[PDB]
């Protein structure tokens, strides 16, 4: 008479809380509440979400310069300032976007 299905709890607060509410990494397989990581739950982030512990630079693919790593607010992808085109000599205050996101609505929009 025991479920015993407790695991992969929040690596920030260490609590099961809500599973759906919090995202689930694919690499490590951890969970993190939107508040614990101060992330904005979006219909895009959910799909293909990656924790800040596994997420790497899709440009150079080298985990280390986390500090100099910009994190979009939509796609939630990590990109090193120097690994940006153009490059981000410096880091913005708040509200950053990537090229893959800024992509405007252009093309034959189908159903
Ligand atoms: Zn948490
Ligand atoms: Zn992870
Ligand atoms: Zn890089
Ligand atoms: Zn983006």
């Amino acid at each position: 008479g025991s479920s015993g299905s407790s695991g992969a709890n929040c690596a920030v607060c260490d609590s099961p809380g809500d599973l759906l509410d919090q995202f689930f990494c694919t690499t490590c397989g951890q969970h993190y509440h939107g508040m614990c990581l101060d992330i904005a739950v979006t219909p895009l982030k959910r799909a293909g979400w990656q924790c800040p512990e596994c997420k790497v630079c899709q440009n150079c693919k080298q985990s280390g310069e986390d500090s100099k790593m910009l994190v979009c607010d939509t796609c939630d992808k990590g990109y090193h300032t120097f690994c940006l085109q153009p490059v981000m000599k410096s880091v913005p205050t708040n509200g950053w976007k990537c090229k893959n996101c800024r992509i405007c609505i252009s093309g034959p929009s189908s159903g």
